[PDB]
C-alpha cells in the first residue's frame, strides 16, 4: 500500500520527497464495550453533534484541519458477508467492516457520506486492509465533515 499526497497528487512510499510522511490524527481513547463509545472516540478539535430526531453530524471545532490529515483506521466488526465499507483482503476477496454496534465503532460511523463534490472535505481509501479518511482539503472550524470514496479506492473495489 502506497499513501497519496493530496498536495502533490503523486503517490509515496512512506513519505513524500516535497511534504515529508503522513500526518495521522489519534481518536480519542475510550475502552471498547461502555455506552456510547463511539462519539466519545471522537479527536479533540472535532464534535459530534446528535440531534432531537436521533441523527447526526460531525463537525470541526477549534482550529483548521489542514489538508492531508490522516483519521482512522475506521473500527467496527469484520466479516466476509447502514454501516458497512468494504475492503479487498490479501488473498483478493472482500471482506466487510460494519460500524452499526455503538459500542464497538468509533466516531467515523457517524461521518456523513456525501456526492456533492463541492461539499466534500475527506475522501476514504484503505490502508492495510482497513479504511481511513484524508482531509482533501483544509477543514474550517464550524465545516461539517463530508466523505466520499477516492478515487483509488473505487478503482480497487472493482476487482
Ligand atoms: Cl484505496
Ligand atoms: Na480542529
Ligand atoms: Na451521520
Ligand atoms: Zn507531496
Amino acid at each position: 500500500d502506497f499513501w497519496f499526497c493530496e498536495s502533490c497528487q503523486e503517490y509515496f512510499v512512506d513519505e513524500c520527497p516535497n511534504h515529508g510522511p503522513p500526518v495521522f490524527v489519534s481518536d480519542t481513547p475510550v475502552p471498547v464495550g461502555i455506552p456510547d463509545r463511539a462519539a466519545l472516540t471522537i479527536p479533540q478539535g472535532m464534535e459530534v453533534v446528535k440531534d432531537t430526531s436521533g441523527e447526526s453530524d460531525v463537525r470541526c471545532v477549534n482550529e483548521v484541519i489542514p489538508k492531508g490529515h490522516i483519521f482512522g483506521p475506521y473500527e467496527g466488526q469484520i466479516s466476509t458477508q447502514f454501516f458497512s465499507w468494504l475492503i479487498v483482503d490479501k488473498n483478493n476477496r472482500y471482506k466487510s467492516i460494519d460500524g452499526s454496534d455503538e459500542t464497538k465503532a468509533n466516531w467515523m460511523r457517524y461521518v456523513v457520506i456525501s456526492r456533492e463534490e463541492r461539499e466534500q472535505n475527506l475522501l476514504a481509501f484503505q490502508h492495510s486492509e482497513r479504511i481511513y479518511f484524508r482531509a482533501c482539503r483544509d477543514i474550517r472550524p464550524g465545516e461539517w465533515l463530508r466523505v466520499w470514496y477516492s478515487e483509488d479506492y473505487m478503482k480497487r473495489l472493482h476487482s
